């Protein structure tokens, strides 16, 4: 039995650019969890209490997928790779500008995994092509939820009473189409 | 004992006017039910989660009432004609349009029903004028509905804020005078 | 940030194939609802009750999956076209010829997802095949449980009595081999 | 206050032709219960358990809507006239032929009501009209079952062992479409 560059036994190969592309995502995913942080102190700095929890706890949920890629390479024998981080976007003139940075974050997250994923495919890692398929399914529901808030908030069209009732649909726990 | 067309046991002969009507209603209803459908898209385009819910609900009620005339036609020995189904109306420019046509929608609906009623009258069909009646007193309750949520949408008057509350009044079943 | 089709906010634009692909399976899967119902009141016309509700329960369910792609062609910012849908078969000479036409419509169910799979392959639209693989798991168990039961009634040969038998076990909820 | 016929504060006359033709239907349901009591007993006498039960049910179901007509005519303060009562038909080639008179008698029990109806339609007695509704809608019911136990029974085409299976879904409560 051979053992992986982590040292534990080897299952199978994986191709260095499919190793270098996950540990890659990796950073996005840490990376938009830092984002959701600088997002949720942006909020909480304009009272929008609502806004500020639901970011909250998109930054611990996408650190979570962070650590579930992490899992994976442990699962594959592969080196784990943790990154210098980019420090986050941290100034938006507006909600309806910001909910349009965080769609764009959840949107390039899940471009990422499709690149990792067409890398996968093309070395013929079938266990990798598997393991991703859950989690762009999910991607996909995270996609949907926020077109939902960025369209309600650009309907709001900047009204302070509309964002007001937004807010405290998201601090109900009301932060989807449903 | 005299057999019916679709070949069950007969109990009363039925004119075949009075069958047609009733085919015929029973597309009415379908109609109604995929135009309910098209209706809880578009709202879900726009975010209108409550509005999408409520018509997504509409939609199938509206098709088990249609399976509910099927039924009927089953129990009198008449042959079903489930019949080719034109697409439902698909854009609205807001959301009074739409609550327009969901109410004229609705109001047509009972006029269907009424001209099966009068047919059933000149046919002597009681068996049909009593098999009616309740479905026209729910029409009457779900035309008040409508009305009510077409009324509560045009003093609305187009303002965001106004339309944001009256979808979380639908999200929470709030969908009639009560 | 992009608007999609629908007027959403637009994660990934979508080849115009694989769009109208999937808006003509939505009319696949709105036909074989309304088939299943077509069967469902067959069945009803032969006093076959356990059949009747077993295809009543199918063309719901079919409604729903059709209901599901409108959800998904949303959730991609994409538009939807409900179509004109055709009228069902409704005369057949026999149980064992009526679950053979069921069988087939499941089988085709299938088909055209398929054909939609292959299309977002080509495209590399990952988030659809994603999406559809476990709609075409399910379907595997739909075709498993149709030929169960086109198979059995087959075994039956036409015996009233046996009919009567496999009746009374889908009224009873037994529809698969468990 | 007048006082009707029977002796009670009398709040609206009835045509006599009206009254005389509820005391007729009376007597047509009190002599569909004792045919279902002879039908009871033949189904007994060939050891056809399930049947009897529920020819049992419908003989005593069938008193009581006998008796629902008998307060009728003392709420509208009219005398009631209790008739002799004709011997039922008490034999059957088959169950075929006897679940054919059934049919027959549910249908004509039907019948006899719409002729009140029509008569109460013509002297306008709009409480009659309205007191026979539900009476009527339970007698489609009423003879969808009839006609479905009829249509199951004809099924089974004079195999003994299809009417066992039939028997044991009667004696279970299984007489209806569901
Ligand atoms: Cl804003
Ligand atoms: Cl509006
Ligand atoms: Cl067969
Ligand atoms: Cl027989």
């Amino acid at each position: 039995v051979a053992q992986g560059p982590n040292g534990r036994a080897l299952a199978e190969s994986m191709n260095p650019d499919l190793l270098s592309a996950i540990q890659q995502h990796i950073s996005i995913e840490r990376y938009a969890s830092v984002t959701y942080l600088a997002m949720s102190i942006w909020c909480a700095e304009r009272e929008l209490a609502g806004f500020y929890q639901f970011f909250d706890g998109e930054a611990k949920d996408e650190q979570s997928h962070a650590v579930h890629f992490t899992q994976y390479l442990i699962a594959r024998s592969q080196s784990n790779d943790l990154q210098t981080l980019d420090a986050p976007r941290q100034n938006w003139d507006s909600l309806a500008s910001l909910m349009a940075t965080a769609f764009q974050m959840e949107a390039d997250t899940t471009s990422s995994i499709q690149s990792v994923y067409a890398l996968a495919e093309r070395n013929s890692d079938t266990r990798t092509t598997v393991f991703l398929a859950p989690l762009i399914e999910a991607q996909i529901q995270s996609e949907d939820q926020f077109a939902y808030l960025l369209g309600r908030v650009k309907f709001a069209n900047g009204d302070p009473t509309a964002l007001l009732v937004i807010d405290n649909e998201l601090r109900a726990g009301q932060t989807q189409r449903g």
